């Protein structure tokens, strides 16, 4: 009951051997009803070998910092929100026979090699390469999405996007499964750039982007 679109063609050879799919549920996002986040995860566990969930880490704070929220009330909310997904996909995987315990911010490896060293690959960029910071605050912006977004919003935002890029890029290194593909119902221009060599940052070989849809 869902549509897919790979972002490569190297994306298509991994969703066709189906080992792993690694759901990503972001916070305050209206897609993410409880009803949803069941269907989603059900279609998982019946289509892919392995199933896991990514949540958004602490850097969402600054998502909601850049649209003028206290840090100290950003904090808590974020918490507040990213526990309710949380406890929706828990519920789903346990109803369809996932395990509930396979669930991930993107803060939870702060103090991991694979993740530290992916993240200082992403900084690196970052701040060398022009071409590929402009992509990042795009895709901050994107995030954050009448206010009007300024420079200075997108610069707070975009730490967001820097934390999570790891798991678009690299998520097996982390996760220590043999390959994966990260299914959000979101397009990644970013990745998309990526795919094209555009930058230093490049997506692993056994990493890809699957994008769904209701069918």
């Amino acid at each position: 009951l869902f549509k897919t679109e790979t972002l490569t063609q190297n994306c298509n050879e991994i969703l066709k051997r189906r080992r792993h799919v690694l759901v990503g549920i972001s916070p305050f996002n209206s897609r993410f009803s409880e009803d949803y986040i069941h269907r989603l995860i059900a279609w998982a566990v019946r289509e892919f070998q392995s199933v896991s969930v990514l949540l958004a880490g602490k850097e969402a704070a600054n998502l909601l910092e850049a649209l003028g929220t206290p840090h100290g009330k950003a904090e808590r909310k974020v918490r507040k929100e990213v526990s309710r997904n949380r406890r929706f996909a828990e519920k789903a995987l346990e109803a369809h026979g996932g395990n509930p315990e396979d669930i991930h911010t993107f803060s939870d490896f702060a103090n991991q090699t694979a993740y530290r060293n992916l993240r200082m690959e992403v900084e690196a960029a970052f701040f060398d390469q022009t071409h590929f910071r402009n992509a990042c605050l795009e895709m901050s912006h994107a995030a954050i999405l009448v206010v009007e977004v300024s420079a200075d919003m997108l610069e707070l935002a975009v730490e967001y996007v820097i934390a999570e890029l790891p798991f678009f890029i690299a998520a097996p290194d982390i996760l220590g499964v043999e390959e994966t593909l990260l299914a959000y119902h979101r397009p990644w221009k970013l990745g998309e750039q990526i795919s094209r060599n555009e930058f230093a940052v490049k997506m692993r070989p056994n990493q890809g982007y699957l994008m769904v849809s209701e069918a």
